[PDB]
């Protein structure tokens, strides 16, 4: 699988296509399974675009999983 | 605390610079404690200079720990 930590959103990816190739280098990492949701949120935080990380930080707290960040996003574009 | 997915050993710095630096960020991160080794060992592993990534991976497969893998690499300089 990929290198998950060297996963970013380049300026011609969407959102969307760095989750899908964010969590499928996760899914085939070595990382115990429960390390993978906080592992992806985390890497959602700081290795998207800098306008969807900020807006990422606009979700409310009780946003806690992956795809609710995604449908967060995705439903704001 | 530092974007730990973001630290990556930069050309002027060393490795145990870098896993100090790394380690630091992981620790002040929101992951869960179980979650923080295995994700700075990947991050050993994906973020390392090459010449260094090649040295990693020459290691046995009984060095599992953070500490082992430094030890490893700063002992074969």
């Amino acid at each position: 699988a990929g290198p998950w930590a060297d996963i970013m959103q380049g300026p011609s990816e969407s959102f969307v296509d760095f989750a899908n190739r964010l969590i499928k280098a996760v899914e085939g990492s070595d990382l115990p399974p429960s390390a993978r949701a906080p592992v992806i949120i985390d890497c959602f935080r700081q290795k998207s675009q800098p306008d969807i990380q900020q807006l990422i930080r606009t979700a409310p707290s009780t946003l806690t999983t992956p795809g609710e960040i995604i449908k967060y996003v995705l439903d704001r574009q």
